[PDB]
């Protein structure tokens, strides 16, 4: 579905304007979606400089944009409703040169367009183009493709599908909203001979002979073992014998105080701050500790300079737990891990350790993992409520969200809410708390960032919230005055918005967001008033 | 006693070559006196990239420098026990264009100079130079100055004195090896028109009605209110009572109201040079367990506009309601402003509340470890010789643990305090090197002032060495892993190191001028850092 026309590509970094006409929410959006550009490929983005051509990104009526490098510079619109990841990574898709996937010259050998029940004027996104004008870059029909449309696209009546496959099981995959495809990025990369991306820059899942270029050191007391899952891995979760690969420290014998380092290869940094994501379990001791450390260029290139960063203990949980610690790593490094013993005399068991990844973003603000999801989503009735722990932000504002595991506004479907939670530094913060982007996402277990198709969704709080349950208050306002009393984090939580329709049911129980039978939601809770 | 010619004067930043003859502790030494010229002077330093003159610090016979900038380069010598921060300070002070202060022109109405108890080729440091030659700058003679001998310097008999004041009582006076006194910065100041200092960002006693530019914020529920020090049994610290109408604190109550309760004092903005700071304050809890006392941050969210809020550190009340000190790191690249919150916890269990006084704000590391020995007068009379007092354990960045020891009364040196450092067991010590191969040891007493400038801080310097070692520990490294080279103390659950330490830190008569007690307390600051980058 690429122009053929090697003269009609960008090149990096594309600049860019934000038309001041886009709302706070839509110009975080587009910043939140260049992020995952440089995170997935090496397409890059850049402020406007007086180039010669450019995108401008506009609030016109609906979404849409020229294909590939108009060199006069071009328009991308962004319309109400259409300030979301996948609709904009959707638009960013045609200026790099991308038709849709249902315009590809083959595509009659894989789908149905119903002509009849088109809408007048939105004929052209359902036209194929030649194959002088485009190309397959040798890629398959992607029916996952985010540049195909879902059935229910510019349709005259709400009950007839505008396209279908022509086998009729794909109709429940086309026109996905998640994210990127594979495929998608295949052919991103294949037009523009990206390999490398901006931003991913180690992961492990310790499945190679090298274990990924780590090492042991010698100045400790003894080794991490690799493990054959022969007591399973985070990566396969057991499927085979010696498929899945781990490290565990046992705990159970030897001194109290002992310990064993396992070191990163060297590292070199692209930006300030970096996120290390871990999976872990400790089944030993609650005085057995995993310590997360960085160990530094010390400015004469020798990577010889100790910096501890976390502490992790044991609970009554002994499943895999995420782990997510914030580097901020500006010189060659290497990431560290120290299992420690303590009262092996009281320890059955370990420290354990799979699917590393390593990305020069912001760590998530909050994270909720659910366990036992799929007998959870069983066991409680429509409009039934989880709600979860209380999250700072940065700024020291309480959050949480609402989770309604079968929704009663639409059935089939989950619904997440965010709200305002009181905390300790409520008397000094202002209310109500609006111009706060919330991003909610649902993680894709993969430990490759490439391979994921995380499900996030985007709003920004605003002074028009509102709800006759608080006498037209702002649902923003501070939770002492506009929330409800709970037990169980002795807050006051706020009305809760958010969608209804999240994500349904039969996409949850694909793309690993059940990876181990639970769910885990991130949320980032962010000023974004210096966009105005 | 400044050189009088202009075409002798410095360009900033002073370009400089540290040699590899010094040793490791001698290049960490000399940054650090650096550190003391951008924190109290407008004196910059820079490395060498090819400049007509500059500095070349080496190790040769004694301890030396040439006077003025000498266009071609020079070099300062530091010898082997002369990496300490006021020795180094004297040798910058000589390259910068000072003699000696009994070199000056009128030394004669001050000082007697017994020139036949000089040792042999040691006599030009005590001549006198004319007023074509050298500048008072329009100052007094001082006797507290860094440039000043003390009366045994150079002399044959150990039992008389090459220099001697007129007036007797500045025999005792004349020698600090302290720090700059307030005369010699106002006389490097004149020479070289600073004004600021590069590191020095701000610092406020709250005496004036204005607050240092502090404001108080109304999203909060309640005021801070500037308080007077004319109650009975409450005063600030600035001056202790001292003074009849003078010394203003800021007070927070907690005895009334709703629990949660709030006050924000904030602040003027500031324009951070560098990219790490440090605030230190002085405050007092006499309250609930359940009050704080918040230090938060306002920075510029990238727009110019400073609304962005940071909590940085909390601090929470135990028994002592006497002043505590405090620091904490701030790590601001743009302008921001520093943020106190008292808040109110169970205003039914309090009589009294949070206090704040004397905060400073310097482009510096925080200290490693600080230790307040309270009633100190009293712990001198009632501790006999060579019993000794130990310091909380404290960690370094790297994760090793160490401490201090105190000996209030040295035997080893009559009227003198003993202060040592020693590496404590820990919690991270199975995955750190040992033996300490080159980490620098500085420990220093704080003169309590508010102002920098007006400091005197007593201060030490060592590296920890393969040479370090005890026949109490079959001859192996001091600093080998302290479970198999210390002892076990119940007072921490800690194994401690054999300490390595100053007989002769202090005298206690030098301990009993200037600030160094202010509260009947005294204040140890410690650093333990790894200097092996200057290898
Ligand atoms: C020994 O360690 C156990 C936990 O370790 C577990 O059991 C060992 C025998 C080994 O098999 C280990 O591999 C295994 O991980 C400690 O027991 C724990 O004690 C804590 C503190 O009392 C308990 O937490 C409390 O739980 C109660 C409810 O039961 C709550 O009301 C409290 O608020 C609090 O959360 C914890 O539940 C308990 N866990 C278990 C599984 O027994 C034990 O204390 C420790 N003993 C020694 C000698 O240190
Ligand atoms: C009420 O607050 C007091 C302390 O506050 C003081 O007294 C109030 C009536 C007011 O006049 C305040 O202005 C004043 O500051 C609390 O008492 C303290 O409780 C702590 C914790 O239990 C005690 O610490 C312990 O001390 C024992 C030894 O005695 C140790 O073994 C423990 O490890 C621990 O350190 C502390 O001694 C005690 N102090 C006093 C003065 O009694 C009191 O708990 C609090 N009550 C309520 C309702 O919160
Ligand atoms: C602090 O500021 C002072 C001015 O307020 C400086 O003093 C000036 O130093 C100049 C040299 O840097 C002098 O100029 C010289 O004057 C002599 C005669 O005195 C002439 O022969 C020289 O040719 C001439 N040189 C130049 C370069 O012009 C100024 O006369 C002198 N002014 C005063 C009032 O003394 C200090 O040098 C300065 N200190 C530092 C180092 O910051
Ligand atoms: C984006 O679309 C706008 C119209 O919505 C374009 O603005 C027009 O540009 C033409 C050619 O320069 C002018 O004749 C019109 O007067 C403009 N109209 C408005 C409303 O400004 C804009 O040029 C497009 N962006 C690019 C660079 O392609
Ligand atoms: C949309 O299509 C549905 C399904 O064809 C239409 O529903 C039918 O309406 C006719 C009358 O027009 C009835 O005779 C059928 O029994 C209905 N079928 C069903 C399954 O309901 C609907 O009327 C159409 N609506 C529009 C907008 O034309
Ligand atoms: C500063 O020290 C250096 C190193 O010792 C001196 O360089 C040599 O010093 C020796 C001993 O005085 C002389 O024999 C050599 O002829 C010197 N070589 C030169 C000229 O580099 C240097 O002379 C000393 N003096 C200064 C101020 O540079
Ligand atoms: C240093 O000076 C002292 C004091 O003058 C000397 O001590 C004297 O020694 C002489 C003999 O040489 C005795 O007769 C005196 O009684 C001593 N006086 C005192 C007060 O002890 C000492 O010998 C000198 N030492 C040196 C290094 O020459
Ligand atoms: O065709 C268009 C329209 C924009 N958009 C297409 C689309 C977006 C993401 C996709 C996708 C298809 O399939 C995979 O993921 C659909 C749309 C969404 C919200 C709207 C809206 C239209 O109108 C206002 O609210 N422009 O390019
Ligand atoms: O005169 C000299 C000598 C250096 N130094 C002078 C001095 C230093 C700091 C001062 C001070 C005087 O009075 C206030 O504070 C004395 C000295 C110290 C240790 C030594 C040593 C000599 O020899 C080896 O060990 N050069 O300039
Ligand atoms: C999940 O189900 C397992 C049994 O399959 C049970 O042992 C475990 O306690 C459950 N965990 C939660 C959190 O419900
Ligand atoms: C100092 O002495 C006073 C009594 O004068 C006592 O109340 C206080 O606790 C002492 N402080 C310490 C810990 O030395
Ligand atoms: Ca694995
Ligand atoms: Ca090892
Ligand atoms: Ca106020
Ligand atoms: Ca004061
Ligand atoms: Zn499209
Ligand atoms: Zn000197």
């Amino acid at each position: 579905n690429g122009l053929r026309d090697p003269n009609t590509r960008w090149t990096f970094p594309i600049p860019y304007i934000l038309a001041d006409n886009l709302g706070l929410n839509a110009k975080g959006a587009i910043l939140y979606a260049f992020e995952m550009f440089r995170l997935k490929s090496c397409v890059d983005f850049k402020p406007y400089e007086g180039e010669s051509s450019y995108i401008i990104f506009q609030q016109f009526d609906g979404c849409w944009s020229e294909v590939g490098d108009q060199h006069v510079g071009q328009n991308i619109s962004i319309g109400q409703g259409c300030a979301y990841k996948a609709i904009i990574e959707h638009e960013i898709l045609h200026a790099l040169g991308f038709y849709h996937e249902q315009s590809r010259t083959d595509r009659d050998d894989y789908v149905n367009i119903w002509w009849d029940q088109i809408l007048s004027g939105y004929q052209h996104n359902f036209d194929t183009y030649d194959d002088s004008l485009i190309t397959d870059l040798n890629t398959p029909y992607d029916y996952e493709s985010l540049m195909h449309y879902q059935p229910f696209s510019f349709n005259k009546n709400a009950s007839v599908p505008t396209i279908t496959a022509k086998i009729p099981e794909f109709n429940s995959i086309i026109g996905q909203r998640l994210d990127f495809s594979a495929i998608d990025l295949e052919r991103l990369n294949r037009m523009y001979n990206c390999t490398t991306t901006h931003t991913l820059l180690d992961h492990c899942t310790f499945e190679k002979a090298n274990i990924c270029g780590m090492i042991q050191g010698t100045r400790d007391d003894t080794d991490w073992a690799h493990q054959d899952s022969a007591e399973v891995d985070h990566t396969l979760l057991g499927q085979c014998t010696g498929a899945g690969y781990f490290m565990q420290f046992s705990t159970s014998s030897g001194s109290a105080e002992e310990a064993a380092l396992l070191e990163s290869r060297i590292l070199y940094p692209k930006r300030k701050q970096q996120c290390l994501q871990f999976f872990y379990k400790m089944t030993g001791s609650p005085s057995d500790r995993l310590v997360v450390w960085v160990r530094r260029d010390d400015s004469t290139g020798n990577v010889r300079k100790l910096v501890k960063v976390q502490t992790f203990q044991g609970d009554d949980d002994h499943n895999w737990k995420i782990a997510h610690v914030v580097l901020k790593e500006e010189q060659k490094f290497r990431y560290l891990f120290q299992g420690t013993k303590g009262d092996p005399q009281n320890s059955t068991g370990g420290i354990y350790l799979d699917d590393i990844t390593l990305t020069e973003t912001p760590c998530p603000t909050g994270v909720w993992t659910v366990r036992n999801f799929s007998q959870v989503l069983e066991n409680t009735s429509k409009g039934d409520k989880l709600q979860s722990p209380r999250f700072y932000n940065s700024e020291g504002y309480g959050f949480g969200v609402t989770l309604y595991p079968n929704s009663r506004e639409s059935s089939g479907y989950l619904r997440l809410a965010f709200h305002v939670c009181s905390g300790e530094n409520d008397a000094i913060l202002e209310w109500p708390v609006e111009n706060r982007q919330v991003i909610i996402t649902i993680l894709d277990q993969e430990p490759d960032v490439r391979n994921r198709m995380s499900s996030s969704m985007v709003f920004t709080t605003s002074k028009s919230h509102t709800s006759p349950a608080i006498n037209d208050t702002v649902i923003w306002d501070r939770p002492s005055r506009v929330g409800t009393y709970h037990t169980d984090c002795n807050c006051f939580r706020s009305i809760d918005l958010g969608w209804s329709g999240f994500i349904s049911h039969q996409m949850l129980k694909r793309r690993s967001f059940l990876k181990n039978d639970d769910l885990i939601i991130f949320v980032d809770f962010e000023d974004i008033t210096h966009l105005s």
